[PDB]
Order: structure tokens, then C-alpha cells, then sequence
């Protein structure tokens, strides 16, 4: 890695291989760290048996590259994990993106120099860059989270977690097997595991809501189609709060009787997928409204199971349809019905500890083989604390950011000239398809590093004051949604200790990204630029 750089970027999935890509284009020396052996990021990391992403594969990609858009062929209504890491690397090798990585290595620390204007920037390799700006481009679910309970090291058999999952395939036949987590990671994990174990035991706390998936083979005329209209669909899906086509349902759940409400929601779970969160325009926004689309969720999920008993702990209760991310689920609920699956409620029976033997809840010992562990990720901030980053006056980011991220449209922090992040706390983020929300903060970055090249800047601030006031503004449209009051990664809820608030901006990525715009377009409004 060079010595020193116009912009260093840190990870090399969708967002740091993109940014890599446009600053090369716009003339300026650029190059990537990456901890990883190869590209890919989550899609490199999360190689556990049914990963699939849940936005539908023509539009979960890159639009960038009208050659890219053509040549690509998905086959599937979602993508699975291998075929969008050909995707991945199929990118990678078009526009040459390695020559500009460097791979193994960890970036541990950057520090900015105010007399200079320059971040340098650590590596665990002892590799020292000199750049003029800093694109944490490092995930958003990019550091796997243990679970919060002890015995962990003591277990005798194998321990996975997820996100960290072996590079050639792990064989469970004739296994006794524990999948700690029914997140997305855990549904999808859970019946792949169940076809080769003897017994699968899946340990669930809060249930999380899951509809059909309902994946096909992706009809090859369809796709020559949409080739011919490609750029022009994508501009739709980006003039959207979701980033994709879904239906921006006009109703309210509440305005309609409950007969048209249980065939409108019947059309939505016999269709598939996601789109279901907007099928009528309130039910993110109105508790009561919430509750009749969720009881009508639940009463399907009901008869999903055939033990009334084993289908009763299915049903999640206590917090709003679609407070915690919507999951697909692929013959999961299904996957209840079989003899050696069994349903652990630990709501009911909390793990007290896991044993050498398996794991122990207040009811009982299980005695395990192999543990999964599903438990997701320190989220959004979890990367970026694993660094020690300091701004003027020497301030931790880490510190700064104790009581929750505090930022300017989510894309820079006062007291750290010169420091972009992209998809992070503060903008649209894990909230949209995120190749959308990505590609819009790696071009506004990008611009906004070129625009500064050009005019003769050398030092770019988020103001204190507009800081505070995006901040305060997040916070205030989040408070007229119900998704602030559930306990989700949303909220850092899932890492002990973390502060409760509610980190993304909701107001969708469409209104996100023209109020950008209008911030570029006035020549950085709320920046300062020396
Ligand atoms: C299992 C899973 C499924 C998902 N499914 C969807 C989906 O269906 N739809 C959707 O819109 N989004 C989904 N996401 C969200 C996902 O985060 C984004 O879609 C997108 O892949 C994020 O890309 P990225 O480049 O920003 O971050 P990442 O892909 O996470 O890349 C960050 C990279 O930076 C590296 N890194 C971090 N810190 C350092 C450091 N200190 N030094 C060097 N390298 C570092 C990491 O190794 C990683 O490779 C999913 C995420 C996960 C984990
Ligand atoms: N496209 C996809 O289908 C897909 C697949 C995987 C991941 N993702 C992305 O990654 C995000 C995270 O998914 P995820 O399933 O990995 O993680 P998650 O959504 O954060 O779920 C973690 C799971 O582990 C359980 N858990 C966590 N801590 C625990 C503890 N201390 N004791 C017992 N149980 C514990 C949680 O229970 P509680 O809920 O009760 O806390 C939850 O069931 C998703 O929401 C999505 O954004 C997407």
C-alpha cells in the first residue's frame, strides 16, 4: 500500500470497491484496505448454507455501469450468497479493482493532523498511509456479536458464528445441533442445517416476524426485457423511500373493513417478499394500524404448524410489525413440522450458561455436538469503534459517540474534517435496498472530494450547529414512527450495554437524497470548506 494518497478508503465490499471504481474515473489517487482475503464484504464474510439476500436480484446490483447492467445475468427471484459473490467478482475484474487493494489487513487506528490537513492511518501490519480524505467504507453488519451469556470457550464441540463462517462447507450429518438466533441469518441458517442433523435444536428469543419468500427462477425474457429499459428502471427504484418497485400502498390499515384487509394482505403473502411493509401507507406509523396488518401475520404464521403448541412460540409479540427487519423466510415455519426439529423457547426458559455438553437452560440440559451461533452483528457503529479514531483535539470517535452516532446527513462528523461514511447512522442505510442508498453517498462523497480538488479546498467540516440539528431531526422523524420504541440492532439493542437510540434516518431515500443535492448544489451548505 502507498505511502501516501489522494483518498484512502477502508473495506472492499459494494461500497469500497465503488468508491475505489469512481475516483479512479474522476483522476484522483485512491487506494483500499481490506481485513478480508478477497472482495465482497458481507457476501465474502456470510457463507453459511441458504444466505440470500431479500431484495430481489435486478435490484439488489450495480447501476452504474450500463455495460455491467447488460452483461450480467441473475437467475433467481434472490440472489443466494455464492451467485452475488460471482457477481461481486465479476465487477471486480471488469473495471481491475485489486491492483488498488491491499487484502489481509486490518486498519487499527487514523488520526487527523490539523496543521496538515491529513489523516494517517494504521494498519495491523504496521503499514502507515498518509491520505487527505478517509472513506470508511466498512460495513454496516460487518462485526459479528456473541451472544450475552458464559461457558462459551468451555463448549467441547464445533462453534460457528454466521458471519464468520467457514470457507468450505461444514458437514452436520448425524449431528445434534443448536442454532442460538432466529434472525434472518438463523431462519435461513436453520432448515439447510435440519436436512443433515440428527436433531436440530433451535433456540429462539423474541420471535421476529418472517413471510414467504416465494423464490422462482428468474424468467429469461423477462430479463432480455428489462435490459432494454435498464437505466430507466433503476432511476424509478431510485426515486422511491425504498430504493426498490414496491407498491406505495395509498390506505390506511385502519380506513379499510377487515374482510378487504385479509384479502389485500392474502394477495401480499400468496406474492412474497417484503413489499407487504407498504401495503398500506401507516403501518410504521400508527400502533393500531400496525396491529391489524401484525395479527394478521401472526394467524398465518398460526397455521403454519401443525402442534398448536409448537406454533403459539412462533408467533412474535410485543413489539410492531416491521420494527425489527422483515425477514423472508425459505421453509422455515414449515421446518417446525418435522421429528428431529425441536423449538427451544428461551423466553420461557432463559440460557443460564452453555456446558461442555451443550447448552443449559432454567428447564434443562442439551447436549450438542455443533453450536450455530446466529446472533448478529454490532451494528453500524461496531466497525467503526474497533478503530481508534481521533479528530481535532485529539477526541475518540468513540467517545464522541457514546451516547449514540452523531453526524451530518449521516455522512460526516464535526470534529473530523476530511471523513466520510458511507450507509452508516444518520441516512437512509440498512432502511432501503442498499445498493441504492450506497451508490448515492459514494457519488455524493466522491463529487463532493472532486469539487474540492477542483476549487482548491484542502479541508472539509461538518458545522457543529447543523450537526446537532441533524441529529435532533433524525431523532424527531423517527419519533413519529413506531420503530424507535422495539429493541433491534436498529437501536444497538442486541450489544450489552449500548445506548438505545434509534439510529437511521427513516424519511426514506428519495427526500434523503434530494435534500443532499440541495446541500451540494449551494456549494456544501453546512460544511466548511478551507
Ligand atoms: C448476511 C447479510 C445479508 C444482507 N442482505 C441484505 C439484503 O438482502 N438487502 C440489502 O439491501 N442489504 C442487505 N445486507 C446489508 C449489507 O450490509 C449491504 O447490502 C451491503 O452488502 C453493505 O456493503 P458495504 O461495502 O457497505 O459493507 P460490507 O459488505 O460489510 O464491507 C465492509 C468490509 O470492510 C471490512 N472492514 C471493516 N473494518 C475494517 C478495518 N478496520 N480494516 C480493514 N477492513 C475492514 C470488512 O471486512 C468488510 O469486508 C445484508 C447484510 C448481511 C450481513
Ligand atoms: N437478506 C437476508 O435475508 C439477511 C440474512 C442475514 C442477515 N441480514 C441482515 O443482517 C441483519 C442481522 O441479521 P441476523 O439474523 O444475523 O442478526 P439479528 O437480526 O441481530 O438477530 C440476532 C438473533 O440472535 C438472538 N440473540 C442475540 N443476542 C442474544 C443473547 N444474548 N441471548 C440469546 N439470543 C440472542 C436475537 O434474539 P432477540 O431478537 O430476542 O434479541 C436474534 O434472534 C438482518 O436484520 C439484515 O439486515 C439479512
Amino acid at each position: 500500500p502507498p505511502e501516501e494518497v489522494d483518498v484512502l478508503v477502508v473495506g472492499a465490499g459494494f461500497s469500497g470497491l465503488y468508491a475505489l471504481y469512481r475516483l479512479r474515473e474522476l483522476g484522483r489517487s485512491v487506494h483500499v484496505i481490506e481485513t478480508a482475503g478477497d472482495v465482497g464484504g458481507v457476501w465474502y464474510w456470510n457463507r453459511y448454507p441458504g444466505a440470500r439476500c431479500a431484495i430481489e436480484s435486478i435490484e439488489y446490483c450495480y447501476s452504474f455501469s450500463e455495460e455491467v447492467l447488460q452483461e450480467w445475468n441473475w437467475t433467481e427471484r434472490y440472489a443466494s450468497q455464492p451467485e452475488i459473490l460471482r457477481y461481486i467478482n465479476f465487477v471486480a475484474d471488469k473495471f481491475d479493482l485489486r491492483s488498488g487493494i491491499t487484502f489481509h489487513t486490518t486498519v487499527t487506528a487514523a488520526a487527523f493532523d490539523e496543521a496538515t490537513n491529513t489523516w494517517t492511518v494504521d494498519t495491523n501490519h504496521g503499514d502507515r498511509i498518509r491520505a487527505r480524505y478517509l472513506i470508511m467504507a466498512s460495513g454496516q453488519l460487518s462485526v459479528p456479536q456473541l451472544p450475552n451469556f458464559p461457558g462459551l470457550k468451555d463448549f467441547a464441540g464445533n462453534l460457528y458464528h454466521t458471519g464468520n463462517w467457514p470457507h468450505e462447507p461444514v458437514d452436520f450429518s448425524g449431528q445434534r445441533v443448536g442454532v442460538i438466533g432466529t434472525g434472518s441469518s438463523g431462519i435461513q441458517v436453520s432448515p439447510q442445517i435440519a436436512k443433515q442433523a440428527a436433531e436440530l435444536f433451535v433456540f429462539q428469543r423474541t420471535p421476529h416476524f418472517a413471510v414467504p419468500a416465494r423464490n422462482a427462477p428468474l424468467d429469461p425474457e423477462f430479463l432480455a426485457d428489462l435490459k432494454k429499459r435498464y437505466a430507466e428502471f433503476r432511476e424509478e427504484s431510485r426515486n422511491t423511500p425504498g430504493g426498490t418497485h414496491r407498491y406505495q400502498g395509498p390506505k390506511s390499515a385502519l380506513e379499510v373493513s377487515d374482510e378487504e384487509l385479509v384479502e389485500t394482505l392474502e394477495r401480499y403473502w400468496q406474492e412474497g417478499g417484503p413489499d407487504i411493509l407498504a401495503a398500506y401507507r401507516d403501518i410504521l406509523r400508527d400502533r393500531d394500524a400496525n396491529e391489524r396488518v401484525a395479527e394478521f401475520i401472526r394467524n398465518k404464521i398460526r397455521n403454519t404448524v401443525r402442534d398448536p403448541e409448537v406454533a403459539e412460540r412462533l408467533v412474535p409479540k410485543g413489539y410492531p410489525f416491521g420494527t425489527k427487519r422483515l425477514i423472508l423466510e425459505i421453509d422455515y415455519y414449515e421446518m417446525f413440522n418435522r421429528d428431529n426439529v425441536h423449538l427451544v423457547d428461551t423466553l420461557s426458559a432463559p440460557i443460564e450458561t452453555i456446558t461442555p455438553r451443550g447448552v443449559r437452560t432454567s428447564e434443562r440440559e442439551y447436549e450438542l455436538d455443533s453450536l450455530v451461533l446466529a446472533t448478529g452483528f454490532d451494528a453500524l457503529t461496531g466497525a467503526l469503534f474497533k478503530i481508534d479514531i481521533r479528530g481535532v483535539g485529539n477526541v475518540a470517535l468513540k467517545e464522541k459517540w457514546a451516547a449514540g452516532p452523531r453526524t451530518y446527513l449521516g455522512l460526516s462528523t464535526a470534529g473530523f474534517p476530511n471523513l466520510f461514511f458511507i450507509a452508516g447512522p444518520g441516512s437512509p442505510s440498512a432502511l432501503s435496498n442498499m445498493l441504492v442508498s450506497i451508490e448515492q453517498h459514494v457519488e455524493w462523497v466522491t463529487d463532493h472530494i472532486a469539487y474540492m480538488f477542483k476549487n482548491g479546498l484542502t479541508r472539509s467540516e461538518a458545522v457543529l450547529e447543523k450537526e446537532d440539528e441533524w441529529v435532533e431531526h433524525v431523532n424527531e422523524i423517527a419519533d413519529e414512527t413506531l420503530y424507535p420504541m422495539t429493541a433491534s440492532w436498529y437501536t444497538g439493542a442486541n450489544v450489552p450495554g449500548k445506548p438505545r437510540v434509534f439510529m437511521l434516518y427513516v424519511g426514506g431515500f428519495h427526500r434523503y437524497r434530494q435534500i443532499c443535492d440541495e446541500v451540494a448544489a449551494k456549494g456544501y451548505e453546512g460544511f466548511v470548506l478551507t
